[PDB]
């Protein structure tokens, strides 16, 4: 069986295969490898208008859309799947989290402590893995698990 969450899907490219899973959003080409008490996450938050808080330390109001936020996330994890970029550099630089000045480290967690969506998907990833989109009340956020 796949991993939690993963599920085979049909690309669209010349009747290829791909692996998609529908709890951290991450899509990739190649078979997902293979739960704890705790994980270590990182991650890069990107605010829009109708985020809980539209303000952060890179913009006192912010008012991107929704639809603008998601496509700059689409393009962080562009950078950083094609290595022009690397995570924790566009989290530092971009983050709309406080914790961009932490490399958007946020430190170990157990279930039922953050955001349930954000829980969910760092709690599906393994330790080296990168999410897509995830949405939650905060923005859209890139979750990276380190432990
Ligand atoms: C719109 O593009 C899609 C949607 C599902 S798979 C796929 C692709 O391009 O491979
Ligand atoms: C506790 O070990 C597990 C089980 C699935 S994910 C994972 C990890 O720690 O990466
Ligand atoms: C294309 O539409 C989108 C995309 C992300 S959010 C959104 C909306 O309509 O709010
Ligand atoms: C979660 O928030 C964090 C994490 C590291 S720094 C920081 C802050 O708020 O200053
Ligand atoms: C408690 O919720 C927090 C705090 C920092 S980030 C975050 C999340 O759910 O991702
Ligand atoms: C995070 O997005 C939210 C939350 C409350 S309403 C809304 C929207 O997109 O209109």
């Amino acid at each position: 069986k796949l991993p939690p969450g993963w599920e085979k899907a049909m690309s669209r490219s010349s009747g290829r295969v791909y692996y998609f899973n529908h709890i951290t959003n991450a899509s990739q080409w190649e078979r997902p490898s293979g739960e704890p008490a705790r994980v270590r996450c990182s991650h890069l938050l990107v605010k829009h208008s109708q985020s809980r808080r539209p303000s952060s330390w890179r913009q006192e109001k912010i008012t991107r859309t929704k639809e603008e936020a998601l496509e700059l996330i689409n393009g962080y994890i562009q950078k950083i799947k094609s290595g022009e970029e690397d995570f924790e550099s566009l989290a530092s630089q971009f983050s709309d989290c406080s914790s961009a000045k932490a490399r958007g480290d946020l430190g170990a967690f157990s279930r039922g402590q953050m955001q349930k969506p954000f829980e969910d998907a760092s709690f599906a990833l393994r330790t080296g893995e990168m999410s897509g989109p995830v949405f939650t009340d905060s923005g859209i956020h890139i979750i990276l698990r380190t432990e």
